[PDB]
């Protein structure tokens, strides 16, 4: 007599009132199909059944689902089904998956395998069959010319069931409705919403925003701290001299000194150069920075395009007050769209759903890196297609695309090539040191889940769907562009930990770091305008508080900036939290624990640090970190 086991989602439309079929295939051969037929499955519901067979089975190899549509099709989401043998064997076969009325579904046990360990048919069939499958139901696309490659669908229900999010144009009724208490009149301007809608930081923003300490403190602790970097040697683009400079730098040294001390670091835009209510384009700015005695970056020179020249002037925090403010405005206008565009949308959430596509496409459910990345990707298809189903910005994706490398994913490298990486000459980079925290982590949990897996480099190289996953990526994602230094094959399991890790931090940390930070930062549209209805300044000495406020977006339009951020604001699996058991391994759950122990240490060293700070940096703490991109 077997014992049956079938646990529902807790969804909200996990539950089905279809008919549901079940047979075991075992190595000797497969029972009947057993309708289940006691009550209907209920979302959050556990339903165990007493099953007898007729003829040995032999060791249970896979066990076959069956949704019979009764009535209307009811979507099923199957978590799992367990199973206790007459002769005492407990088997656990994970699915989570959701189940339509259209198809046949069948499951593994739980233990994860590599193609090397099915040396039997009836397994061997199955993993083929379901990569056949997976290569049908998920395609690659290219949305736009030059983009990474994404999934073949127009639109969110266009998505196999099994990938879809169960559900901006609602954030904007949710920001309008929940702020009301107000009145109708408070959304000509944005500022009369944004008293009654605070955080600590945005308040903090409100007041010093137009202080050069805060401006500075965002290119390292801010929304879109990946930017900056040291700069070796003045471009020749931007003619700055010791004697325009001189009242910012405070060590006796020229500006030339400065640079060779690593003291002078650089904002370059020129992203933004050559692109297309469109204005802000206009600008492809030059920030020049200095550590100063503090130790603390400040903005010392700002040239608001690439070209230097009458038109193009160099503007100092010496010159009239509202030319160095304007000025920085501007600079916050880049930042911001570069944010948006670049380090959130395409190196985040398109990177993370090329991963995904290609993890669907190339691993089959009982792979081990299937079951450890399917927690991180998975929802970043579905997300990324209600974006998209709902010009300058598609420029800068494509311009863009030439500096998306291999290399610039791996966390501490990318931080090194920008030379940030010294924590004594730069002491107050909490992205950097967090970020590293956060990726040592990951790649210590990864390195283990891969020495488990594999027994070594050989294993790793011969792994035939690992090598399609590694070759999808890089020949489908990243449109086999050779300067993208993505590897065409993994041959270690170094090699394999860093990528896993690439992937996972990515999704995970990478994302919390930029997309978290969106409401502290942006809420005061001054310091973040999403648009400019003005071309930047041309001259010094001209420029009123006057010219300023018609840059700047409509104070009332600036409510829908505003509600956006905010209504985002309001909104989960956590970095190392794995509800959903595809591993069910004593080894791999054992790994697990570790990471989540070695997270909460990183939780403790922030929290610490956290309190020495004026302005606390949060966005990397471990306890706030999605699972993905969500
Ligand atoms: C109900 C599910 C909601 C899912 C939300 C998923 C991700 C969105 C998170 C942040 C990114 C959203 C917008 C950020 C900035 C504004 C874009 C405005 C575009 C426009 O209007 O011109
Ligand atoms: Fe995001």
């Amino acid at each position: 007599s077997y014992t049956v086991t079938v646990a529902t989602g807790s969804q909200e439309h996990a539950g089905t009132d279809d008919y549901i079929y079940l047979s075991l295939v075992g190595s000797a051969g497969c029972s009947e199909k057993h309708l289940l037929d006691k009550g209907s499955f209920e979302r959050g519901a556990v339903d165990s059944y007493d099953v007898t067979v007729d003829e040995e089975l032999g060791e249970i190899q896979l066990v076959r689902i069956e949704k019979r549509k009764y009535g209307s099709n009811d979507d099923w989401y199957l978590k799992y089904i367990t199973l206790k043998t007459p002769h005492g064997d407990y088997i656990e076969f994970p699915c989570y998956r959701w189940i339509t009325g259209d198809v046949e579904v069948v499951l593994r046990d739980g233990r994860a395998k590599l193609a090397r360990d099915d040396q039997i048919h009836i397994l061997k069939q199955h993993r083929r069959k379901e990569l056949e499958t997976r290569q049908k139901q998920y395609r690659w696309m290219e949305w736009n010319p030059g983009f990474p490659l994404s999934i073949d669908a127009k639109c969110h229900k266009d998505l196999p069931r099994d990938i879809q999010f169960d559900s901006f144009v609602l954030n904007y009724s949710k920001a309008m409705e929940n702020l009301f208490q107000s009145s109708w009149n408070d959304f000509a301007d944005f500022e009369k919403i944004f008293v009654k809608i605070s955080n600590t930081i945005s308040e903090r923003v409100m007041n010093h925003w137009q202080e050069d300490l805060m401006f500075g403190y965002q290119f390292l602790n801010g929304a879109n701290p990946v930017l900056i970097r040291r700069c070796t040697e003045l471009p020749e683009k931007l003619p700055v001299t010791t004697e325009m400079v001189e009242c910012s730098l405070e060590r006796q040294l020229s500006l030339e000194q400065e640079v060779q001390q690593g003291n002078i670091f650089i904002v370059d835009f020129e992203l933004l150069d050559g692109i297309d209510c469109t204005l802000q384009f206009l600008a492809a700015p030059i920030c020049l920075l200095y550590k100063n005695l503090a130790n603390k970056i400040v903005p010392i020179a700002i040239q608001l395009n690439q070209i230097p020249g009458d038109e193009n002037p160099i503007f100092l925090p010496s010159d009239a007050k509202y030319d160095w403010l304007l000025a920085k405005i501007w600079v916050r206008s880049s930042d911001f769209h570069v944010h948006q565009t670049i380090t959130h949308l395409l190196r985040t959430h398109l990177v993370s759903e090329v991963f995904g596509i290609a993890m669907y496409r190339q691993l089959p459910a009982v792979h081990p890196i299937f079951k450890l990345l399917v927690a991180h990707v998975r929802f970043t298809i579905a997300i990324n297609t209600k974006a998209r189903e709902q010009g300058g910005h598609v420029q800068m994706v494509q311009r863009a695309m030439k500096d998306l490398t291999y290399a610039s994913l791996c966390f501490p490298e990318a931080i090194k090539a920008r030379g940030m990486e010294s924590k004594e000459d730069i002491p107050y980079y909490f992205y950097r040191d967090d970020g590293l925290l956060v990726w040592e982590a990951i790649r210590t949990f990864t390195a283990e889940v891969v020495d488990i897996y594999y027994e070594g480099d050989q294993v790793v190289e011969e792994d035939p769907e690992l090598q399609d996953f590694v070759n999808d990526v890089y020949v489908y994602g990243m449109r086999g562009r050779k300067s993208s230094g993505f590897p065409k094959s993994v041959k270690s399991r170094e090699q394999l930990s860093e990528y896993l890790t690439v992937v996972i931090f990515t999704a995970s940390a990478q994302h919390a770091a930029v997309n978290f930070g969106q409401y502290d930062w942006a809420s005061w549209i001054p310091n973040a305008p999403p648009t400019m209805r003005a071309p930047p300044p041309t001259a010094k000495g001209v420029v009123t508080i006057e010219q300023i406020v018609d840059t700047l977006p409509d104070r009332g339009r600036s409510c829908w900036h505003l509600g956006a951020v905010w209504a985002l604001s309001q909104f989960e699996l956590f970095l190392g939290m794995y509800p959903e058991e595809h591993f069910i391994e004593k080894p791999v759950k054992e790994a697990m624990a570790r990471f989540r122990k070695n997270l909460e240490a990183i939780v403790s060293v922030i929290a610490e640090r956290n309190e020495n700070l004026q302005l606390p940096y949060y966005y990397l703490d471990p306890d706030r970190i999605p699972n993905s991109v969500a």
